[PDB]
RNA sequence: GUUACAAUAAGA
RNA sequence: GUUACAAUAAGA
């Protein structure tokens, strides 16, 4: 499956990236890709999760609680994965022909794109969550329906996330995985909260291990894991 | 200040280290300081926090979340920490002269014990906790009298901790520290529970800057921040 | 692709 | 004693 690696340039002296970017980052590709390939933008922009983003990864870094964390790094890199190497193909032009990028009061240039060289699965794998794994399920608050978001030390979290799975699957994918049961376990475990536009989105920063169906491995490995995916979520990495 | 790393050298087959051991390992150095200097050993015994212990420290580990921490290392270490030099000097001792430590299933040999070069302190300081930090305070909950557990986004967090540090500081240094006055501004941040016994502490692994009070500022370096350091609670150490 | 393995979570 | 810096935390 295709990977790539984006490396990003701080434009000024002291810069500071702001904790919350998910949909900045988001929004901001899906209008360069959809310059060039309007109609693989509608894949981007759609719910079903056909590909995923890291955080911005800081190599090194210090925190400002009150302002965002600080690039001690000379650059910074952004991971992006998809199971459709013509989403992949699509961004890595788009990006290139307008590499500017404004996140809060920091500016980015894009440098280097490459392609990253993806291990192969086992049976059972360890992965590392590169971005929030959101799960996420209704509960009556109050009056009005509302979003209740999960992690997995709660009761519906595995049984939700196996069907968000091969839901997401046979929506990308076209067809239904023939074999769908899968567990996680969780090895360790964080939650995470992110503004993402006006709203409120929570998940879990985790190592966990998956054990089961090989195909939805391979789907979570190249679209991510859960929901929202597209937003900036979800992805994982193979660990050992 | 003196300040100690002692080494345990695993002799089960395989070496699952539990997750809850704090009690475990102060109650057996409690004796093992008894039966040498019955004295000092009630210094330890003591809620003010006469001293600190750290996490027992896996270098190389890997989680087995029903059983404990699979111990992949040659040794692990504790580290003991305290103001009175006297404290250090008699856990040296007594561990040296009955070195077998019990823990869940694990038994433990008393490897070397030895001193740890300790940095001074700056007008502020970034501290990491080697022991999670515990603050607590009382409630009612229905007609039963409640511990409660406080983290930093609590109200109350930063004023109870400020009256333990002051009340323990007196309790112990004798006298009243003169400069009163600290802010802690919180950089990472992890909740952890932890089993103790009975009972169940929660409290904060953390990274966080210390402003205020230079002497306030040693006394937690020394003897650990917060509450139960005695239980091996609330040590840090000092980083860039 | 080292921010690449400390789970559990208000308990009597 | 490098498990050594991702805060914030149920909203309209």
């Amino acid at each position: 499956h295709m990977r790539i690696e984006v490396k990003l340039l701080p434009l000024k002296d002291n810069p500071i990236l702001p904790f919350n970017y998910n949909y900045e980052v988001y929004s901001q590709i899906l209008e360069k890709v959809n310059s060039i390939e309007p109609t693989i933008a509608k894949l981007l922009s759609s719910p079903h999760g056909f590909w995923t983003f890291s955080r911005i990864i800081v190599r090194k870094r210090k925190i400002l609680p009150d302002k965002g964390i600080e690039i001690l790094s000379d650059d910074v890199s952004l991971y992006i994965s998809s199971s459709n190497e013509d989403i992949i193909r699509a961004i890595a032009e788009a990006v290139e022909k307008s590499p500017e990028f404004k996140i809060g009061e920091l500016s980015f240039l894009v440098g280097d794109i490459k392609a990253i060289k993806v291990k192969e699965l086992g049976k059972e794998n360890v992965f590392s969550t590169l971005s929030p794994i959101v799960v996420r399920t209704v509960k009556f608050e109050g009056n009005k329906l509302r979003h209740w978001d999960l992690y997995p030390h709660d009761e519906l979290f595995m049984d939700r996330l196996r069907k968000v799975m091969i839901l997401r699957y046979s929506e990308v994918m076209g067809e239904t995985p023939k074999d769908r049961d899968f567990t996680i376990e969780v090895l360790k475990f964080k939650p995470t909260r992110l503004m993402v536009g006006s709203s409120y989105i929570r998940g879990s920063l985790m190592v966990f291990r998956y054990a089961g169906s090989e195909e939805i491995a391979r789907f979570g490995y190249e679209n991510g894991f859960g929901e929202k995916t597209g937003l900036g979520f979800g992805m994982v990495k193979l660990i050992e």
